[PDB]
């Protein structure tokens, strides 16, 4: 599945890994993240993430 990078701090949201400590199970697509989800490192909103793909 896809990876997305936080343009602020460099955290990688890996869809295969999810973010289970913050309520997101593995295999959760970025588009399916709640509107209130933020970067677990720096707190950046979803707007500041970019998908790693051409
Ligand atoms: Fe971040
Ligand atoms: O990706
Ligand atoms: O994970
Ligand atoms: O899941
Ligand atoms: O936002």
């Amino acid at each position: 599945m896809a990876k997305w990078v936080c343009k602020i701090c460099g955290y990688i949201y890996d869809e295969d890994a999810g973010d289970p400590d913050n309520g997101i199970s593995p295999g959760t697509k970025f588009e399916e993240l709640p509107d209130d989800w933020v970067c677990p490192i720096c707190g950046a909103p979803k707007s500041e993430f970019e998908k790693l793909e051409d």
